[PDB]
């Protein structure tokens, strides 16, 4: 206990010696409380996108998105011995498969520096990250902590609750040095993991689900976990740490210390209004950089789902205890069919789709419930509802349509309710946005829509409008998947590269010559997915779109603009 977290606690106590109140009115039950001390970010509207989406100003599902816990303080029972055994064997086998064609390695100050100078979310708390990285005293702070970790101790690796947990860049660097390889070297690529989709892109996910649908077997299951990060057990963290069994030298020691000192024994600071700072600690649950969180969530989800598959296939009889012959059967299933069973899944962190061998999977719930991965919105022992059609399966907040081009070629396209897409593009985060920076964020949403959602009538029109309203040469930006729309290249050229040239599911590579060759959903199916086609508000907006474009051009001023509206049939004279 205080053995490992004491130093971090001691150091914070001193820095606030004149306010160390041990509140007895502390609300924590499952989080150990240590002490307290004295201390003291809304969604803004993007005006460029809102001025060009007027019909949505009266749609509450869009307008409410711009307005405006008790699951972090929960406990997870210890799994049974049969469950623990199944997890240990599966985890051991899975790190070996992921490691067959990859080599664990340390990520570098050099690589970390480049990532900070290209504005990548690292959950940090010198002003900006940029100025800390170009000064050397910081790296001496990193070195002192680095040397403390090699010694098996920790001083400065403390979480700041805000449920996301920021850290001092020094802690982030040390996490990235030891475990960044999982993301930097694509351990969860589909080629390397079989179930993963890391680096895939939203224009690949529907093709991937259609490929899973082609396997013989049962329904497609897509069960969501209730609060996945809160259900990560200490047994889960131990099975994840076994990646260090594949490491050597410094790296092995540096990685072992991240897992022991910061993952399996955390220290957190949380603001309470009664405003004081609450210094609490817990060994279990997920708390780590969002990028390491993604890869280890993928790993543990792949593990859990292969065990749910083993349960449905009768590989083991009970989670209470695994007979010595069951152990051999589980390991033999893995060697014989493990890679085929991974191929029956698409897993993106806590998000999965599984096409099992048959529907016995639907009621194979004992291992899943006992690992703590309790399903959301369903009674603990009620059998899973499966999907009969890959086009109805939810995955990564989307569903996927099969869309046939006038020339017979087949697109599998990503889709979601259009109110969600318009409502998100109308929101910015943070202060100090110039009109130019607001315009360039609108342009990023517009180009994403032209590439991913070209099949939705309202979005291809609004995307053309925004791109006409923002100066042609201004570069799309974001402050916070592969992002092919982040470019000043012509969007028809990018569309051809993504959907035809580089698309491994498209055998005929004939380029498309104009946007009019590129199809929409059926008119009814566009409505079903939230389109306003057919409403008087929408018809007036489309007819008068040049007036809206000219309003935004007048605000931005006398700049070079291109009219993209004649790329659409109806504006082609
Ligand atoms: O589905 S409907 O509402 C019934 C008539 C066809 N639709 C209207 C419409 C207007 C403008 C463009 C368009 F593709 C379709
Ligand atoms: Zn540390
Ligand atoms: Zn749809």
């Amino acid at each position: 206990n205080l053995d490992i977290i004491g130093k971090r606690i001691e150091k914070i106590k001193q820095e606030h010696e004149t306010s160390w109140h041990y509140d007895q009115d502390h609300p924590y039950k499952t989080w150990a409380y240590h002490g307290s001390y004295e201390t003291k970010a809304s969604s803004m509207v993007n005006g460029v996108v809102r001025l060009l989406t007027k019909p949505w100003d009266i749609i509450p599902m869009v307008t409410q998105m711009a307005m405006t816990k008790e699951k972090v303080d929960t406990r997870t029972q210890e799994p049974k011995e049969g469950t623990k055994k199944l997890m240990k064997i599966t985890a051991e086998w899975l790190w070996k498969e992921l490691g067959k064609k990859k080599t664990p390695r340390m990520c570098t100050r050099e690589e970390f520096t480049r990532k900070v100078r290209s504005n990548a979310a690292l959950g940090a708390i010198w002003k900006s990250a940029r100025e800390a990285v170009e000064d050397s005293g910081f790296w001496e702070l990193v070195d002192k902590e680095r040397n403390l970790h090699l010694e098996g101790k920790c001083e400065t690796c403390v979480y700041n609750m805000m449920a996301i947990w920021y850290m001092w860049l020094g802690a982030r660097f040390l996490e990235f040095e030891a475990l960044g390889f999982l993301n930097e070297d694509h351990w969860f690529s589909r080629e390397n993991s079989l179930s993963g989709v890391e680096g895939e892109g939203l224009h690949k996910l529907g093709y991937i689900l259609r490929d899973v649908s082609k396997k013989e077997g049962g329904a497609m299951y897509a069960d969501d976990t209730a609060g996945w990060d809160t259900r990560i057990t200490l047994e889960d963290l131990k099975n994840e740490e076994m990646v260090t069994n594949h490491m050597e030298g410094e790296h092995k020691k540096l990685a072992e210390a991240i897992f022991k000192l910061t993952y399996q024994n955390k220290v957190v600071r949380v603001q309470r209004p009664t405003t004081v700072m609450d210094i609490i600690s817990r060994r279990d649950q997920r708390g780590s950089g969002q990028v390491v969180t993604y890869g280890l969530n993928t790993f543990t989800n792949m593990e859990a789902q292969l065990i749910r598959q083993m349960e449905g296939e009768g590989v083991f009889k009970s989670i209470q205890h695994l007979t010595v012959t069951e152990e051999i059967a589980v390991k033999n299933w893995l060697v014989r069919v493990g890679r085929e069973r991974l191929s029956r899944m698409a897993i993106s962190g806590d998000d999965c789709v599984v096409k099992p061998l048959d529907d016995r999977f639907a009621s194979a719930l004992t291992a899943l419930n006992d690992m703590g991965k309790v399903r959301k919105d369903i009674q603990q022992w009620e059998p899973s509802r499966g999907w009969n059609d890959w086009t109805q399966v939810p995955f990564c907040s989307h569903h996927f349509h099969e869309l046939i081009m006038k020339d017979g070629r087949v697109l599998v396209v990503p889709c979601r309710n259009q109110d969600e897409l318009i409502g998100r593009a109308r929101i910015s985060q943070g202060a100090g946005w110039s009109l130019r920076e607001t315009a360039c964020l609108g342009k990023s949403y517009a180009q994403m829509w032209s590439l991913m959602y070209f099949h939705r009538r309202d979005l291809r029109l609004a995307a053309n409008a925004i791109c006409s309203a923002v100066p042609s040469h201004w570069v799309p930006t974001s402050r916070t998947a592969t992002h092919e729309w982040m470019t000043t290249e012509d969007m028809l050229t990018v569309w051809n590269r993504v959907w035809i040239q580089e698309n491994p599911w498209m055998e005929d590579k004939t380029p498309v010559e104009s946007w009019e060759e590129i199809p929409y959903l059926g008119k009814r199916e566009d409505q079903w997915c939230g389109s306003l086609i057919g409403l008087t508000s929408r018809a007036t907006w489309a007819k008068n779109i040049q007036t809206a474009i000219n309003q935004v051009r007048s605000l931005i001023g006398n700049e070079e603009y291109t009219d993209y509206m004649p790329s659409m049939k109806r504006f082609r004279r």
